[PDB]
């Protein structure tokens, strides 16, 4: 419950482009980056009760903490979709449409 879009791209320059473009259009809180396992922990801490769509760009972080994101999310009841794509326009359209369509999430009481 409470879903995030995990944007993985081999092209860090493309991550930077889409990130700032989506932060231009939407609040730069809904767009977030992971730079460490510790950062990710703080993300998923929020997303348990925070029932709005998030977008985490794997910027500088590694596959070990990417899987730690998936694990901590699946145990803490945070929903996610793993988006593995490299394209500045396509990533912008997927990020933004996610924030638009998941703008209406179901209001279930969170395990607090």
């Amino acid at each position: 419950m409470g879903k995030v879009l995990l944007v993985i791209s081999t092209d860090t320059n493309i991550i930077s482009s889409v990130q700032e473009r989506a932060k231009h259009n939407y609040p730069g809180r809904y767009i977030r980056t992971a730079t460490s396992s510790q950062d990710i922990r703080d993300i998923i801490k929020s997303m348990k009760d925070n029932g709005k769509p998030l977008v985490v760009f794997v910027n500088g972080a590694s596959q070990n903490d990417v899987n730690e994101f998936q694990n901590e999310a699946k145990k803490e009841g945070v929903s996610y979709d793993v988006l593995k794509s490299t394209d500045p326009e396509e990533l912008t359209q997927r990020v933004r449409e996610f924030l638009k369509t998941a703008g209406s999430l179901e209001h279930h009481h969170h395990h607090h």
